[PDB]
Order: C-alpha cells, then sequence, then structure tokens
C-alpha cells in the first residue's frame, strides 16, 4: 500500500494553500510532520511541530535540523514547497530580481538539503525505499512564458537540480530519492497575483480574460485545487515510490502535454 | 487518502509479471478487480473475476464489457497492461512484424477503450475525479534503442494516444482521465527475453554483460521489481489523481532523466 | 559551410506545399534531386528527375532505387515528406482509419528505408558526415491534441522510429544519420483541411476562429510558410550536421516550448 | 543559408567551440565582433576582437558602444562564454553555485539587456529577425552525478531562452531566441570535467571516463568543435525565421537514448 508509517517529514511553506493540504495528506498517511513557514505562529492541521523558518536562512535550517535530531534522529521526507513568483518585463528587470527569485526558489533547496543531509542519510538507513526529497518546480520549469523569465528560469533550475541530486545520492550509496513536482495552474493567492500583474503589464485585456485563457490551456478545463497536490507528494514520500528518482512528477491537468 | 473504494477495475495481461502485482496492489486498495489474460483459466490473487481475453479481439472486449455491465453497471479504471516485445535487426524485420507488435500494444487500447467507453462514461459519473484509463508505455516510448525499432515505435504510439484521448475525453465532458505509464528495466520474463534476444543478435557479448550494462544505465543502480509498479497505478486510478491527465507517469529508477 | 555539393537526394511528396519548397532549397544548395509524388508527371522546380511513386508500395520504392542505382550508384539524402492527416472523434473512428494513416505516415518510412538501405550505405561511404534520412513528424508527434488521435499517434511513431534507426545504423557501422523534423502550423492545404474538418466536427465555431486560435498558440504569433522548412532540411542533409542523429529538429515558431 | 550583412557578437570566442563559431560565421559572410577574457587570441575571421568579462555590465556597454558606432545594429548575439565545475554536492559552497550562475546565466541576462536596443535595430533590418543563440548543454536536458552546479545553470539557460523568445515576440521586437545543446565535444572543458571526475573517484581513470562518455553517444564518438558551427550559422540566418524558443541539439544522439 501507499502509506507513510514512521516517516518523519519536514514540509516548508506549510502555512500556504498547497502547504496546508500537503501536511493534512501526509498526516492522514500517518507521517510525523515538522511544518515550517515565515509566520511566527500558525495552526497547521496535522503538524506535530510548527517552526517559524525563512528558507533563505541557513540558521533557520539549522534550527529545523536541531529539532528533528533531538526528537527523532532522522528525516525520512523533505518537501521543499516554499517558493515565490514575480511577473516582469525582462528589459525592466534588475539582475537583483533574478537573484532574489533564485535565493528563495533554488538556494533554499541547496542550503536545506545540505543542512538536513546527515538526517536524510539516517532516513536512507531506516527504509529500504530510501529517504525522499520532493522539490516543487512548476509547469513553468517545463514550458516557458512571456513575462515570467525570472520565475520559469528558477523552476527549470529546481527541476534539473532534482535530477542531479537523485543521480549523485544514488551513486554515493546514500539511499535518498530526489524528484521534482510540476503543478499546473493551482487556485492559490500566488496564481491570483500572477494573473493581476499580467493585466498590469498589459499581457491580458482583463483579469477575467487572463483567467479564462489559463483555464482553457489546461485540457482538463479548469484550475487545480490545492488538495489535488497532496496524494502525489504522499506517493513520492512513500516506499511505494522506491523505483522513482530523478523524475518529473507532473500534476498539471494535461497543460504541458498539449 | 489514496484508495480505490468502490472502484471497478479491468486489468489486461493480468497473469503476467507486472499484471499479478497490479491486481494485488489494487485489491489491497479495496478495488473490485476484473482480471483478463490469454489463458483459459488462472488463479490471479486478488481478482474478483477472471476472463480469458485476447486484447486484439473486439468480441473478447465485448465479453469483458458484458460482465462489468451485468455485475456493476460501470468501469471506474481500465489498465491496458497486455503487451509484447520483439528484438530484431531492422533490415531483417518485415512490415508484418511492426504490424503484429502494433496490433497487441496499440490496437488493444483503441478497440478496448472504444468497447468500454459507455461503461467508462458511467465511471465518470460515479467519481468526481473521473474514470481512469492507464496505458502501459515504456521508457522505450521516451528514448530509442538499437534493435528495438518495432517495440519502441509501438510504445511511443501508446504514449501519444494517451495524450490525445486525455485531451479529447476532457473536451467532450466525459470525465475520463487517460495517462501513460513508463516502466524502466523491470525484472520480468519480458526483460529476460529482450536480453536473451540481444545476445542471439550479437548486440551483447553475453546475458551477464547485457544485464550489468542495463543496471548501470539506471541511476538507482538496479532493475526494478514488478511490485514497484503497483503503487503508481493505484495512485493514477484513485481520486487523489483527479488533476492528472495526459501525463507521462515514469517509474524508471531515473533511466530517462540521465 | 552548409551545402549539398554531390548530394543525391530522394524527396517524397515532392509535389505538395512543403515538398516543392524542399526541392527548391536543396537544388539551391547544389543537390541532385530525385522528386517523387502520386501524380504521373509534374513540373517540380529544381528536380533533376521526377517519378510517379506511391510511398505505400514496395514496387514503387524499387523503381526509385533502380533510377538512383543506374544514374548515381548511391543515395546521400532521403527525405520522407509524403504524409496524410484525418480529424475525427475517437469513438467514431474505425481501426481501419488508424491503419490507413499508419500505412502512409509510418509504413512508407519502413518500406522506403529498407529498399534504399544498400544505396544509403553507399552514401555512408561517400561522405564522412554520412548519408542523411530526414523523417517528417509534426509538433503533433511531441504534443497531443483533441480530435487528432490517429494523426498525432502516427507522428509520435515517426519520431521514435527515427531515434531507433539512428541508433541502430550507427551501432552497425553504416554511417547513416536519421533525424525527425517537427513542423508547427504551416500554411499548406493539409492545415487548411484540418481546420475545415475541425469546423465540420463542431470542434471550432468557424474557420476564422480556428485559424486565430492556432496562430495565437505559436509564440511567434503566425502560421509558418512552407519555404521556412527548407533551410532546416538542407542543414540536416549536409555534412555541417555530421554530429546530428536521433534528434528532434523542431521548426514550430515556439509552439511546443510554451 | 547565409549571413550576408549580419553583424554578430560572439562571446567566449577564444575557446574550443568559440574559434570554430567565428570561422563558420565569417565563411557565411557575417561581420563578427569576437570577445573573450584574453587580451589576444588565435581567432581567425573576427572583424573586431574585444577583451570582455561577460559578468561585467561595463564590459557589455563597451561591446554595445563599438557595434553602435561601427554598424548601428546587432543582427546575431551568440552567448558562448561558459564555465564548468565538478564537485560533490555536500562539499559545494553556495558561492560555487553562484559563480557558475554568474558566468553561465547572468552573462545572458546582462548582455541581452545591454544589447537589446541594438537587437531591436536587427529586428527591423531582417524579416527573419535578430537572433540570440544561448549555449546550454545536453546537461541542461539530462542530469548527471557531480555536475549539479553546471547542469542547473545550463537548464536555467535553456528555460531563459524559451521565456525571452516568447516575450520578445509578444512585445513585437522581431528577436528570435534559441538554446543550443552540445553533447560531449572534444574541448579543454570536457577534458577538465573528465580529469576532475577521476580526482573525485567517479571514474577509475581518464581513459575509462572517456570510453564510457563515447559509448553513451549513439554515433559512438565525441564531437569536434567544428561540428557546432553550421547549427549556429543556421539559427543566426533568415533560413531559421520560424525557429524560436527551440532546443537545438547537436549531441550525437546522447539525449534521445
Ligand atoms: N504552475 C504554477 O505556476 C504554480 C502555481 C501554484 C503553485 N506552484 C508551486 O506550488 C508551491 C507552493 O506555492 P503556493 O501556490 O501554495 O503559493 P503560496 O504563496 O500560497 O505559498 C507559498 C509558501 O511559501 C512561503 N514562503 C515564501 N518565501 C519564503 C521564505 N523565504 N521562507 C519560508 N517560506 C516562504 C510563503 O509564506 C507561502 O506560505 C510553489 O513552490 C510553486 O512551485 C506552482
Ligand atoms: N521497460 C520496458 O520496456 C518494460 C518493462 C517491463 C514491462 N513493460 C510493459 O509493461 C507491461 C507488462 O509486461 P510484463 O513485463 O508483465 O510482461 P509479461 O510478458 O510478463 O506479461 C504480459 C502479459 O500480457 C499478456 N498478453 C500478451 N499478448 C496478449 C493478447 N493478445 N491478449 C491478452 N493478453 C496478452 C501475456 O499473456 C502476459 O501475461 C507490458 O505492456 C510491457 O510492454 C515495459
Ligand atoms: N503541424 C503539422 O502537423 C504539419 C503541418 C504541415 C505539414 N506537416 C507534415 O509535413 C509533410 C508535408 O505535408 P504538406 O503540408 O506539404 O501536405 P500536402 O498535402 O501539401 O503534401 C503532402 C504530399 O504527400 C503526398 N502523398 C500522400 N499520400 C501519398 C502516397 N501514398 N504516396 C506518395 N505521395 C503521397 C501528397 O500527394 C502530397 O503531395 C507531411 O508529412 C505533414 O504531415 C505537418
Ligand atoms: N555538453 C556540454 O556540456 C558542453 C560541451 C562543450 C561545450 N559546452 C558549452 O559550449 C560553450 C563553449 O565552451 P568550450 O567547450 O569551448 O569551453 P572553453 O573553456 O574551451 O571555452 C569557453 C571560453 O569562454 C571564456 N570565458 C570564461 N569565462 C569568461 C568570462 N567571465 N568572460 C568572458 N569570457 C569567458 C573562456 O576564456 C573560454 O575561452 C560553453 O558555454 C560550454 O558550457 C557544453
Amino acid at each position: 500500500t501507499i502509506a507513510l508509517n514512521n516517516v518523519v517529514a519536514v514540509v516548508t511553506g506549510a502555512a500556504g494553500g498547497i502547504g496546508r493540504e500537503l501536511v493534512k495528506a501526509m498526516k492522514a498517511a500517518n507521517a510525523i510532520v515538522i511544518a515550517t513557514d515565515m509566520a511566527p505562529s500558525a495552526d497547521v492541521e496535522g503538524a506535530d511541530h510548527y517552526l517559524q523558518h525563512d528558507v533563505t536562512s541557513e540558521a533557520g535550517w539549522k534550527a529545523v535540523a536541531a529539532l528533528a535530531q533531538e526528537k527523532y534522529g532522522r528525516v525520512d521526507a523533505l518537501v521543499h514547497n516554499a517558493g515565490i513568483s514575480i511577473v516582469t518585463k525582462f528589459e525592466d528587470t534588475p539582475l537583483s530580481d533574478f537573484h532574489r527569485v533564485n535565493t528563495v526558489n533554488v538556494d533554499s533547496i541547496i542550503i536545506g538539503t545540505q543542512v538536513l543531509l546527515p538526517l536524510l542519510k539516517e532516513g536512507g538507513k531506516a527504509r529500504a525505499g530510501g529517504a525522499s526529497v520532493v522539490n516543487f518546480s512548476s509547469v513553468g520549469g517545463l514550458r516557458g512564458a512571456a513575462f515570467l523569465a525570472a520565475y520559469c528560469t528558477s523552476k527549470a533550475a529546481v527541476k534539473m537540480l532534482s535530477k542531479c541530486l537523485g543521480a549523485e545520492f544514488a551513486a554515493l550509496g546514500y539511499n535518498i530519492r530526489v524528484n521534482s513536482v510540476h503543478p499546473g495552474g493551482i487556485d492559490t493567492p500566488m496564481l491570483g497575483s500572477i494573473m493581476d500583474k499580467a493585466v498590469e503589464l498589459g499581457a491580458a485585456p482583463s483579469r477575467e480574460v487572463a483567467q479564462a485563457a489559463m483555464e482553457m490551456r489546461h485540457p482538463i478545463g479548469r484550475m487545480g485545487r490545492p488538495a489535488e497536490m497532496g496524494g502525489g507528494v504522499v506517493y513520492l514520500c512513500s516506499d511505494a515510490a522506491s523505483f522513482v528518482t530523478c523524475t518529473e512528477f507532473v500534476m498539471d491537468g494535461g497543460f504541458s502535454q498539449v
């Protein structure tokens, strides 16, 4: 079966729309969940622990590692879900904007996976199927878009870092699987902000036409709900996914395949 | 949760190496399983029903439809798992060899999905997430190989048919998801026959060298076990995969991503 | 330099929209061109020879081989450009319609490449870069579409057959490169017939709305012209492409990459 | 397929591939402005050679100033400058990722922004548009152990190419943008990668590393730097007028098996 019995999971961005659904789904599969987000206080349904955590801060990652080390002595699953977007005209975008999107979307995975690597190696010894690192990319890491250069570039970087770490951790015998997840248009405040900013830049006549165009681009014919991301993350974190590493795990309503 | 409560599933090739593991995994998730294969009888563990079934025969598919119609009135999940391989020197391969591999690997999906479409539409009304059609492709439908022209070509056809049917069934409002599955090197009699035939053609010095080369090409560093395919198929057939259609669902130990 | 000095080229479908532009482009690069199509005679500008040729006929292919053998003793470039499309509702599509599209789009490449293999091996000895086989796939071989199941399936099969033949001809030491070409929406009678048939099915409100939607799906913002296919085919047929085999050569105005 | 009246800027012009790109583009009649870190180079076919750090905005502005004064446009911009490292992820400081990003990706961002006015003039000069050619890698398509920093940067190059192609078309600039994906090409960079792979103990020896890499290419050998030139000429030409956002692969079949 697909379950997370005795899985110690760290989930970042845990107070956001997708993050809360990931924590509920992982708890329903019996995971022990350390939830983290920018808010100093949060009631995340299904979290065993909540920590205030800026994923750009090595000190913040060390605090997460210290709690997991003291309470459990391993991390079995690490879900890099924290992320940002910007929507900009390339020619008006300072290099510092590219760097800021890279720092939150990519450096978070580099710093967090380095800080938690000792604990993930313990995860690799605890389960035959291995520890599991799940990196949130996007359909924007597979397919480009006008006015999303900084965001898409960062999500393609997340996708490829996932392939390289899955290959390297296997070659070094660590028994850590690494996969990228590629959501399509999910109904969250982030998608709302992207469509509003697209209208402000004059990429779309109105927010209504922007939303309709985005929906029609998905063969399934609608935005995804945050809860539609949970089962895929549970699967990847589970021993049922023991032969799944370096993979692009797509949950996009068919967006990328047409 | 990821489960198949009240899911009526048809699984073809159910007596083979992967097929038997799929039926056990789907039963363990509470599916009602109609198992079919070429043998006139079979003890398939976890099958509610076994039918003798040639997937190239429209009459055979109608007998499957008749049983599901009488007992259940719907099909919630259809797993096209029946398949064949050949390994041949292209210049020695008659057109009839391409056609034979096409008839089993591709025409099976066309004929079976057409015959079961009324029952799949009833599945689409039974579950908010939709009925689910799962087509077995291969990493050979993503990446080519010397001496596997007929097989790889058929598996690329399976992959693309899956994208087109997912898009079309969504456009027509049928609520039927369609996805392709891409196994890597799985330890089954089919992979054994491919490596033996590669030696017979003189593509590999010996079965031992063929096997080692194939293992080293997978970043995870080994062949898959047939049971490692079950979780992925359960996920795709479940309501947890409600935003997953037209997708390439890869279970390949990283083979395609390096 | 990119040129086709002393290149003996066979181009099928040579009387069609793209075919005529391929023959002109290849002649402009100094190729010797054997042009073939269904019509019993034709004035194909830049053709050294015209033959009536049904690409589904082994006897037709042997007549092409006989002319090249007598006049030149080799074939340096083979461009499989002959192709057909249908636009259908899957559930109303008889298996024979899938088979008809397969016979013209895929079996043509199998039969023709087998019959011309001895002459292509002579091409492999004539140029260090090798003989060059160019197979016309489609963006429909990369991305699926509603109501194009038979066409897209055949074009994905063309794509994968190209990868397998490139790998096999290299492994056998024949020095024959094989590549697939993937046009986007090109202004030809075939695209016209697809958009008209889409209206007849009621997939599109009108031919005007169908055309506008198709144009806006291309990032470059317009249909391609048939002449925009010629340079890419010249490049692939040339010694400049000596390190290009098994490749997807895309000329789609960005369609597949968004 | 020719580059008559094409003003081309080629970065990393003194390297293995760069020297062959300049020769190929000159042979197709381009005017070539060649740039690299070196104050001199055995670059033949360059109309102008500039010492140029592609990480420096000031360096790019000096390139723009020369093209503006001599020609008033840039028709083709080939981002070929690049570095690699080979490291164990757990031992790789964030600054190493940032250094590879600065040379491999920030170069394209800074250079394309600084040259955008001149590229818009190229967009008015040719029906097919100005052409920006970004050097990615098969490592931007497929991952590899011990190449996390390098492959990550090349996947970033690939996706930036798709976004800029889409954006410049949406804004009506008539600038095509494409990524190029070389396989294992016989250059000092591939040599450095294979040597460092041995030092980390990824390969028994340089000889075994090289043989494994050759056998991974269906064509059965490394590429020569000259085998990259025709593809870049094609993408820079009016013959490629319907080619934008594309992955232009020259890899001996590496990525497709
Ligand atoms: N296809 C798409 O464009 C698309 C759409 C939606 C979501 N996504 C993906 O889903 C993931 C979740 O996004 P979401 O839609 O829930 O957006 P969201 O803004 O609702 O949640 C993202 C979370 O990340 C947190 N976060 C941001 N910066 C942080 C930092 N420095 N430290 C710690 N936490 C930080 C935010 O507080 C927020 O809780 C993203 O990583 C993204 O890859 C992609
Ligand atoms: N990497 C790969 O290429 C790879 C590896 C393993 C499996 N697969 C795919 O997974 C699927 C399962 O294969 P497997 O490894 O279990 O092979 P298998 O031979 O063990 O099982 C295949 C089953 O299909 C049945 N079958 C064959 N022709 C049939 C017909 N005309 N009608 C009904 N049943 C028929 C066989 O009797 C057999 O039981 C196949 O589609 C196969 O192509 C692919
Ligand atoms: N995006 C796309 O899907 C797309 C768009 C345009 C073209 N294409 C492909 O490019 C190629 C060129 O097509 P086109 O647009 O010029 O169409 P076209 O109809 O103008 O030309 C196709 C030619 O093939 C010939 N042909 C058909 N059946 C034949 C047979 N049995 N024997 C010999 N010749 C035969 C026809 O006579 C015709 O001259 C085709 O393979 C097509 O599939 C794809
Ligand atoms: N498959 C692959 O990974 C692969 C193989 C070969 C080349 N490539 C890519 O092709 C391109 C050509 O590289 P090459 O193989 O000729 O390597 P090379 O080292 O021979 O040449 C690269 C050139 O770029 C120059 N350069 C480096 N940093 C610079 C800076 N800050 N400013 C200006 N110039 C700088 C170097 O001096 C060098 O001359 C690179 O982008 C490389 O990554 C990729």
